[PDB]
Parts: structure tokens; C-alpha cells; sequence
């Protein structure tokens, strides 16, 4: 229990620290859509005071990651505010994001294998993900991770994302997500 304890307090805190860092920036989270008043990039402090934050959230989770699963469980407004936030930031950050994502949602044993009830706790994460998430949010992070990104890691890391998200949903939720690829595809000669 000692541990659990331990590291959703940690959580939790970080969470509330990145959250004040962005709103000290214009970055605000009503309800349940991330908001940016000023369209001016972040500078060197904030993201250097964001990356402390997140590396501590990403080796915590990467540890014992059940206990990440049940913070993203019990606090439902996490992942989503992660992924709009991936959008926002500069592409020296968006690893981490991409790591707190599959360590949440593609599941620890499948990233040991590829290394080489958390398969509840995957599927609940995964449904309310797309409860939450819209049309054009999943298409601007098919586009923005898989195609548009200069880095072939993080190409790689977009696609066992995208794929363990397909695996773990409904029949209906499945057939949009392939419209929404084929609906990309067209414009597929801009990326090489």
C-alpha cells in the first residue's frame, strides 16, 4: 500500500505543477479542451521546468506502471490533456508524451516484448480516451505524429500507439478510425 500511496501523491502533484506552468503561459483546460490565447512558442525555462515534471511522471510509470493506470483511471481528464497538450509543445518534448501514452494505453509487458487486469485497465483507458477524444483531434495526431514528424522514433512510437489503440476499441469505433486513415491517405505525396 506504502507504494501506492507514494506515487499517486507524486503523481497527482506533478500533474497539478504542469497544469500551473501552462496556465502561467495562457494554456487553459476548461472542461475538457486545451485553449491557447497567445500563439507565441514556449521558451527555454518553461520547457526545461515542464521536462523535470514529465521525466519524473514517465520513470514513475515506467517502474510500476499499474499505478499509472489506476491515477489515469480514477483522474480522467489526464490523458486527453496530455495528447492536446502534445500539440502545443516543440518536438524535443514529444517523446515523453508519446512514452506516457503507450505506457497508459499499448500496456508494460507488450513494450518489454518490443523492447526485445492491466489488459482491463488498458481497455477502460482506451474507451474513455475515445469518449473523449474527436474527429479532429485523431486526425490531427495521425497527422501530426506519423507523417509530418522529421525523427523516425518517434514515427515508430506513433505507430504502436495508433495500433494498440485500434486493437483495444469497438467494431464501430474501429471503422472510423480506418476512415480517417483513408481519408488522410490522399495527401500522402506532401510527406515522401
Amino acid at each position: 500500500k506504502y507504494r501506492q500511496l507514494r506515487d499517486l501523491h507524486t503523481l497527482d502533484s506533478h500533474v497539478r505543477g504542469i497544469k500551473k506552468l501552462l496556465e502561467e503561459q495562457g494554456i487553459f483546460l476548461r472542461a475538457s479542451v486545451v485553449t491557447a490565447s497567445s500563439g507565441s512558442a514556449l521558451q527555454y525555462d518553461t520547457l526545461i521546468s515542464l521536462m523535470e515534471h514529465l521525466k519524473a511522471c514517465a520513470e514513475i510509470a515506467a517502474q510500476r506502471t499499474i499505478n499509472w493506470q489506476k491515477f489515469c483511471i480514477k483522474d480522467d481528464s489526464v490523458l486527453y490533456f496530455l495528447l492536446q497538450v502534445s500539440f502545443l509543445v516543440d518536438e524535443g518534448v514529444s517523446p515523453v508524451l508519446l512514452q506516457l501514452l503507450s505506457c497508459a494505453l499499448c500496456g508494460s509487458k507488450v513494450l518489454a516484448a518490443l523492447a526485445a487486469q492491466e489488459d482491463q485497465l488498458c481497455t477502460a483507458l482506451v474507451n474513455q480516451l475515445n469518449k473523449f477524444a474527436d474527429k479532429e483531434t485523431l486526425i490531427q495526431f495521425l497527422r501530426c505524429f506519423l507523417l509530418e514528424s522529421n525523427s523516425s522514433s518517434v514515427r515508430w512510437q506513433a505507430h504502436c500507439l495508433t495500433l494498440h489503440i485500434y486493437r483495444n476499441s469497438s467494431k464501430s469505433q474501429q471503422e472510423l478510425l480506418l476512415d480517417l486513415m483513408w481519408s488522410i491517405w490522399p495527401e500522402l505525396p506532401a510527406y515522401g
